[PDB]
C-alpha cells in the first residue's frame, strides 16, 4: 500500500548470480585439477536456462535433457561442449546432433540401433551409463557414426560389473561433475542443512495482501478446512496451487516473515494461502515473506511437505516472475 | 486463429515431449448450454489465472458471446483490453494497492469490494469518472451504506457456520447480481469452472452432464518386454511378470504430480492403462499389458477427451483446479 509505481508485487522467484559463481568456487576448492559441468536441465532447474549459462562462464562444459535447450545455448553464442543427458529419443535427432556439435549418452537399444542405421558427415561424441547386464559396450565402439573412443561418466553394491567392465576402456585427474549442489541444494536426507559453504540461489518471494484478526473462538477458514480457536492475528501471502506451491501439509509447513519462522495454516487456494504469525507481532501488509532459499532452505521446507526439493523448484509454473541479482 | 508463437517453441509436428490440446468447439458448446437454461442472463467468464490454464487470450476471441469477462489481477485485464475488447472486465478479490485506482478508471475495469483496506483508499483517493464496484467478501459489518456515499463509485452498485444474512441484506439495494456458487441445483449469472468442461463437485463426476472437457494433455511414447525389478529410476518397485511395459515423456518438472504410485488411470489407444511406479523430472512408466503390442510414438492422453480431469484428481486426491493451474512453461499450448 506504501508502493509508487508498477514494479509486480506478487508471486516472485529471485535468483542471486553470486551464490551460483559461489557454489562453482566449492567444486573448484576441492577439485582444481577437474572439468567442471553444469547442470542445465529443465529449464536450469527452474532458475532460467540462457541467464544462468551466461553467468556460469567458468564451466567447462554443459549438459542439458532435450535438444531444444541445447540448440538454444549455441544460438546464444556458447563455445563449451554440449552434452545431451539420457540422449536422443527420436532417429531424426541425430542429423541436428552432427551440426550443432552435440555431445549424446547413449543408453538405451532403440538409440545405438538408430545409429547403426544413420549415415550422416562427422561422428557424435557418446556418454553412457545404467539405470545380467548386457555387453553392448563392443557394439557401441565398432559403430561408423561415433567419435572413437566413446567417453564414460560413472557415479560415486548392486552394479559393480561397471567399475570393473570400464578398467580396459579408454578414457574421459579428475573429470567428476555436480548434482544439484551447484544451486546450493544437498539434497540428501542424511543431511539437509547445507550450509557448510553452500547458498541457495532461488529465493522464493511473496506479498503479504492482507492481514486478519479473529478477537474471538473461531478457527474456521472460510468453511475449508478448520484448525484451532487460539485468538491469533492472521496474516495471508499471495501464493497458490495455481503458482506452483504444492496444497500438501496443513500446520507445520515453515514459512520465514521478517526474519522469525511462522508455520503456514489451513488449505492453499489458487492465488494466495493463510499463514499463523501471532498477536503480539506487528507484520504490516507489504512485508517480505520468504518460502525457501535464504533464511530458510530448500531441503527443509521439502522434507516438511514430503516431496524432494528438486520438484519445489521445477514446479513452479509461468505466473512466478523470474527476478534476477 | 491462434497467436504469433512468443519467442521461443519448437516448430515439430508430430510432438517430442509434454503438449496440453484446447479444443475451441467445446467451449463455445459449454457457453451455449448456460445460455439454453438461462436466456435473459449476462454470462460472465471466468480467465481467474491464465483462463485456468488454457490462456488467457486465445479462449477470450472464442468466447465473443460472453457478455463480461472476470479476472484476478489488473495485469490480465490490462492484456485483454490491448487486445481490442470491449466487453466490462471485472476485477474479482479487487485491487490490493491504493495506486490499481487510477489505471482502474483509465482502463474502465469493474473492482469487488469487501476489505476495509480498498473502502478507505476509495475515500482517500480523487480521480475522473467513477469506477462500477461489486459487494461480496464489530462482527458482520455494515459498510454497505459506507461504500453507497463514496464519491469515487459508480451509484448504485452492484453485488455478488456464517449466513443466511448477506443474501437478505441485498433484498432493498438496487439491483444487479452475480452468483457463482450454483446455476442449477434470473437476469445475470457467472459460472464456476463448468465452461471448460470440468465439474466444480465430485457428485457425477462429468459423467452424462453435457459435458466436453477443453484440455486433453497428450504427450509421447519414448521395454522390455518384462516388468522386471527397478522400475522408472528406483525406490517404487511393482510386479516381475511377464507383461509389455511402456515409458510417457511427462514429469514432476513438466507439472504432474508425482502423488499416487499406482493405480492412477492413464488412455493409450483407446483402453485404459493403470500408472505404475514413481514420477521423474521429464517422464513416468506406465503399465501396458499382455494383450496388444503397442509403438514407441503413440497419441497417450492423461486427461480430458476419453479421461475425465475430475477422475484422475480424484484417484491422485487434489481437486481438478490445481491440476490444469500446476503444468509449468515445458507444456506447448495446442489450439491449434
Amino acid at each position: 500500500e506504501n508502493l509508487y509505481f508498477q514494479s509486480m508485487k506478487a508471486a516472485i522467484a529471485q535468483i542471486n548470480t553470486a551464490a551460483l559463481r559461489h557454489n562453482l568456487a566449492v567444486v573448484k576448492r576441492h577439485a582444481p585439477q577437474c572439468k567442471i559441468i553444469a547442470v542445465v536441465k529443465a529449464n536450469a532447474y527452474g532458475h532460467g536456462l540462457l541467464p544462468v549459462a551466461r553467468t556460469l562462464v567458468d564451466a567447462d562444459a554443459y549438459a542439458v535433457a532435450r535438444i531444444e535447450e541445447a540448440l538454444m545455448l549455441r544460438s546464444c553464442a556458447v563455445v563449451k561442449p554440449i552434452v545431451l543427458l539420457e540422449g536422443f529419443f527420436s532417429a531424426a535427432d541425430l542429423p541436428v546432433l552432427a551440426a550443432n556439435n552435440l555431445q549424446t549418452a547413449v543408453h538405451t537399444w532403440e538409440q545405438l540401433e538408430a545409429l547403426e542405421q544413420a549415415d550422416l558427415p562427422a561422428p557424435v561424441v557418446a556418454w553412457l551409463k545404467l539405470d545380467e547386464m548386457p555387453a553392448f559396450i563392443e557394439r557401441l565402439a565398432k559403430c561408423k557414426n561415433v567419435v572413437q573412443p566413446f567417453n564414460i561418466m560413472t557415479h560415486f553394491e548392486q552394479i559393480d560389473l561397471f567399475s570393473q567392465l570400464t578398467a580396459p576402456l579408454l578414457g574421459e585427474c579428475d573429470w567428476v561433475r555436480p548434482g544439484v549442489i551447484l544451486y546450493g541444494v544437498s539434497p540428501f536426507p542424511n543431511t539437509v542443512a547445507a550450509d557448510y559453504d553452500l547458498q541457495p540461489v532461488m529465493t522464493l518471494k511473496t506479498q503479504l495482501i492482507a492481514v486478519r484478526d479473529h478477537k474471538a473462538g473461531e478457527p474456521v477458514g472460510y468453511g475449508a478446512n478448520w484448525v484451532s480457536d487460539r485468538d491469533t492475528r492472521l496474516g495471508v501471502i499471495a501464493i497458490g496451487y495455481g503458482d506452483g506451491y504444492p496444497r500438501m501439509a496443513p500446520n507445520g509447513t515453515p514459512v520465514l516473515v521478517n526474519g522469525r519462522i511462522v508455520p503456514l495454516v489451513g488449505r492453499v487456494s489458487m492465488d494466495m494461502t493463510t499463514v499463523d504469525l501471532g498477536p503480539g507481532a506487528t507484520d504490516k501488509a507489504g512485508d517480505e515473506a520468504v518460502l525457501w532459499g535464504e533464511g530458510l532452505p530448500v531441503e527443509r521446507v521439502a522434507d516438511q511437505i514430503g516431496t524432494i526439493p528438486y520438484e519445489l523448484i521445477t514446479k513452479l509454473t509461468s505466473r512466478v516472475f523470474m527476478e534476477y541479482v
